[PDB]
């Protein structure tokens, strides 16, 4: 249990790798934002006007 009670806002902690990894990171690409679907979707705004 490590970081455990201190994540970045909308972090993911990836039991894979141990650690509260952000959204972004997922966002801009292989889009697999399950618990972020709604913070990619605001933060890497796009479609209708640019």
């Amino acid at each position: 249990l490590q970081m455990a009670g201190q994540c970045s806002q909308n972090e993911y902690f990836d039991s894979l790798l141990h650690a509260c990894i952000p959204c972004q990171l997922r966002c801009s690409s292989n889009t697999p934002p399950l618990t972020c679907q709604r913070y990619c979707n605001a933060s890497v705004t796009n479609s209708v006007k640019c």
